[PDB]
């Protein structure tokens, strides 16, 4: 069995037998990307809050039998890219998040939590399963808590959401132990140098079994009550039937016990409600100035995949959800709509901090995979481990006249599955901009800008940077004109004149001198870095496992040693005279679901290669190895 699979335990005894490295797919199932730091930039929406937070409880993965834990050879996926508004992502489907989700979230600076679910039930079997989790050693420690911590450390994720929906006579007395299990976990996680957080559903009361308060209150406060410096639950997820009075009570209760009210996330039932069509009592959670007074808990926002038919529709629907119907995170809810875009209410954050930032707008899925503007993988995929950093703002536009339409372009890309396209009929002379990223990038004498782009016929296009935190673009040394052409080009600009300054934002600016029917410009890659070097090639590359289906089709697992400059890796096969990309991963162990040869292939072996794609956007030289079929196609 070469295909890596989600991690599920059939009993607590099985979990107590878990050990690092003891599963054949562990090398692939581990997260590979450390949790990135983020900045919170200047507020761009007058109604947004830097205190209010958003937690997503998402069914992130395919439900197909025998789907892989890394993704698959299909475009449609929960290719989440709105990290900039999230506090955390909860992997709802199981205890141990898959590496595709962990890597994507971590690159974007968002912690990823597994889910510990105790069934909605009063069966003795379920009451016992709950009691069994809370078994203690003589010293009061909880062995199951240790295993949960140990797995978070090994697989590289950040904690758990506990949904304790089991009730009955054997459950009622266990509130104190449940609380101590969470506190103890914090002690042990510190001991092993891998802190974790817990998020707790408003379900099990301290003394009375299951009862939702739709808030924090007199029956559940103990789960949030501090022990000085430590807390049991870090976040609290209030049940869906909150209202003004319940929210008032929650705030009073949090304040009294010495917790931040914004650590309570008011739940939105998006599965039954239909994503942004969900009716929400906004008036009961917004204060007199139209600002959130509690955080937001998104239950099952992945339902949004059901609202359209295509992968392209998924992103467009997410824009309505996260940005809002008005289409610009700086704007207000339209008067004819009830839904508030998340951006209308919650400040953005950014992982684009330091001396280096790169993106090719990789959303973790595609219909094809492009390499420097050429099709390399000519077929569909989702491998979210390689998800990159998409624009902060979708879309912050100003114009002297009409505004171009901005969208992802899955038909043409520079690297990965999509670029950004800006298009429309331009009616006459116009100047306009699209503000794309919030950043905090330090410029030195060695800093350069690399920009891949295509099209723009009938315009001049510039990239401009703000060197102040309030996003003014008044610095003459921070405007660069692009040299347009009809093909993909990748141009480099010296930013040394900005040495000692900090870049806080990135925008495009377009000038049209007259009308242009069906104007189009694509942005394919953006890199600001003081490192122009190729990363070193991977080493010690080999095929470590393989399973032939026939002489033209096989599964494989490859492994190599990488280096700290690599953001992720791409694996290719040589198919006749051409290299063709198979997959990409942040990991140094990679599953290949289909190594393939044509009917006319010669010989008994076939070359494979792996390339490191740098954090500075530059590819390494390839490392190569030889896959041995052990037969010709005609034998």
């Amino acid at each position: 069995t070469l295909k890596p699979k989600e991690i599920k335990f059939n009993s607590w005894e099985e979990l107590l037998k878990w050990e690092p490295g003891a599963r054949e797919d562990d090398a692939i199932n581990r997260g590979s990307v450390v949790l990135a730091s983020r900045r919170t930039g200047h507020l761009v929406n007058e109604k947004a809050s830097k205190e209010a937070k958003v937690q997503a409880l998402s069914n992130t993965n395919s439900k197909a039998k025998d789907h892989a834990s890394v993704g698959g050879e299909e475009f449609k996926a929960y290719a989440f890219d709105y990290w900039q508004y999230l506090d955390s992502m909860v992997f709802w489907e199981g205890l141990v998040p898959t590496p595709d989700v962990i890597d994507a979230g971590h690159r974007n600076g968002v912690p990823v939590y597994g889910t510990l679910f105790f069934n909605w039930s009063n069966s003795i079997a379920d009451q016992e399963r709950f009691a069994e989790a809370l078994k203690q050693d003589a010293d009061g420690s909880f062995p199951i808590a240790r295993k949960l911590v140990d797995m978070a450390k090994y697989y590289g994720y950040d904690g758990y959401f506990i949904n304790q929906e089991t009730t009955g006579d054997l459950v009622k007395p266990l509130g104190e132990k449940m609380r101590q299990f969470m506190l103890y976990s914090k002690e042990y996680a510190a001991k092993v140098n891998h802190p974790i957080k817990y998020s707790w559903y408003d379900a099990m009361t301290y003394n009375y079994g299951r009862y939702h308060q739709d808030g924090l209150g007199e029956y559940n406060y103990q789960f949030m009550q501090p022990e000085g410096d430590k807390v049991p639950a870090d976040n609290f997820f209030a049940n869906f039937n909150w209202d003004k009075a319940k929210n008032d009570y929650t705030i009073a209760t949090a304040n009294w016990i010495g917790r931040n009210p914004y650590d309570v996330f008011a739940g939105l039932e998006l599965q039954q409600g239909g994503s942004y069509k969900t009716k929400v009592k906004w008036n009961d959670i917004l204060d007199e100035n139209g600002k959130l007074r509690l955080s937001l808990g998104l239950f099952a926002p992945d339902t949004i995949t059901s609202l359209g038919k295509t992968g392209e529709d998924y992103h467009k629907n997410e824009d309505i959800f996260f940005t809002g119907y008005q289409g610009d995170p700086t704007g207000q809810k339209p008067g004819d709509k009830d839904w508030y875009g998340i951006a209308n209410l919650v400040a953005d954050r950014t992982p684009a901090v330091g001396n280096t930032f790169t993106t090719s707008f990789n959303t973790g899925h595609g219909k094809k995979w492009f390499v420097d503007g050429k099709v390399s993988k000519d077929s569909e995929w989702n491998y979210r481990s390689v998800s990159g950093v998409l624009p902060t703002w979708r879309w912050w536009q100003t114009s002297t006249g009409e505004k171009l339409r901005a969208e992802y372009d899955f038909t043409d890309a520079y690297n990965g599955g999509n670029s950004l396209k800006f298009s429309g009929d331009v009616a006459g002379k116009t100047d306009q901009d699209v503000r794309l990223y919030s950043t905090k990038l330090e410029v030195t004498e060695k800093t350069k800008l690399r920009v891949a782009h295509k099209g723009g016929k009938g315009s001049k296009v510039y990239m401009a940077f703000s060197t102040t935190p309030d996003y003014k673009f008044d610095d003459a040394d921070a405007w660069k004109e692009l040299t347009l052409s009809d093909n993909w080009t990748n141009e480099e600009f010296d930013l040394s004149s900005l040495a000692g300054k900090t870049i806080y934002a990135v925008k495009l600016f377009f000038e049209h001198e007259g009308a242009v029917k069906d104007y189009q410009f694509n942005l394919g890659q953006l890199t600001i870095s003081d490192n122009h070097q190729e990363p070193q090639s991977p080493t010690s590359f080999s095929v470590v496992k393989q399973s032939l289906k026939n002489a033209q089709e096989a599964e494989a697992v490859v492994q190599f040693k990488g280096n700290k400059d690599a953001d992720f890796y791409e694996v290719y096969e040589k198919d006749g005279d051409s290299w063709k990309l198979l997959t990409g991963s942040s990991s140094t162990t990679i599953y290949l679901p289909k190594v393939s040869r044509s009917a006319s292939a010669q010989g008994t072996t076939q070359e494979l290669k792996v390339v490191a794609v740098g954090k500075n956007g530059v590819r390494s030289e390839a490392a190569t190895t030889t896959f041995d079929w052990g037969m010709t196609v005609k034998d």
